[PDB]
């Protein structure tokens, strides 16, 4: 009985397994844009992805996660709110079982059909598995998707989907540049929280843009065949796999921009 996002295993029981989900710095929350100040001392965000070495896909039961190769200095998220630079190592989404719904991060209510995070962790903790264990362990950057033109650089991960239907299964996927999900725009809001996932820690600087990038009804719709189950067990379409805004709790949200 793992958690989920079901009626007997969803957000609401997670507090359970994981207490840390009352904690203090809880993810994902609502951003009221007109709460968020704009930091003139926030640096230029820098996202540095030309040398990213993506090596496979896998569906974990929850999403499906790119993973990179990121044993060398090669996809880095520096500058803004953060101090240091900090490492790619996958990215994944959240979605909806219709458009109207699936992010996790919401701006004044308004909730987007996906939302994609692309998860790095601070290189000063050496790799990933000790940056969990550190307040500022990972920088999340989160991108809102909406349903409109086909995003032409995403058409590379839905077409793999069907090789990874149910959980457990991975396939090798190189050379994926995720410079082509990557929206004009930088502007951002920051604030501090967590995984948004079980062990939802709080170890992150959440980083999300305020522009989304456009998908099309096609590609989110080969997300919704995805399946949370294993492989020869009954078949739970993966869709509504995100987690609602959490309390905000007196932390604050900085603006990059006015
Ligand atoms: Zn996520």
């Amino acid at each position: 009985h793992h958690w989920g996002y079901g009626k007997h295993n969803g957000p609401e029981h997670w507090h359970k397994d994981f207490p840390i989900a009352k904690g203090e710095r809880q993810s994902p929350v609502d951003i009221d844009t007109h709460t968020a100040k704009y930091d003139p001392s926030l640096k230029p965000l820098s996202v540095s992805y030309d040398q990213a070495t993506s090596l496979r896909i896998l569906n974990n039961g929850h999403a499906f996660n790119v993973e990179f190769d990121d044993s060398q200095d090669k996809a880095v998220l520096k500058g803004g709110p953060l101090d240091g630079t900090y490492r790619l190592i996958q990215f994944h989404f959240h979605w909806g079982s219709l458009d109207g719904q699936g992010s996790e991060h919401t701006v004044d209510k308004k909730k987007y059909a996906a939302e994609l995070h692309l998860v790095h962790w601070n290189t000063k903790y050496g790799d990933f598995g000790k940056a969990v264990q550190q307040p500022d362990g990972l920088a999340v950057l989160g991108i809102f998707l909406k349903v409109g033109s086909a995003k032409p650089g995403l058409q590379k991960v839905v077409d793999v989907l069907d090789s990874i239907k149910t959980k457990g299964k991975s396939a090798d996927f190189t050379n994926f540049d995720p410079r082509g999900l990557l929206p004009e725009s930088l502007d951002y809001w920051t604030y501090p929280g967590s995984l948004t996932t079980p062990p939802l820690l709080e170890c992150v600087t959440w980083i999300v843009l305020k522009e989304p990038i456009s998908v099309s009804s096609e590609q989110v719709l080969k997300f919704r065949k995805l399946n949370f189950n294993g492989e020869g067990e009954p078949e739970e379409l993966m869709v509504d796999n995100w987690r609602p805004a959490q309390p905000l709790k007196n932390r604050q949200i900085k603006a990059s921009f006015k």
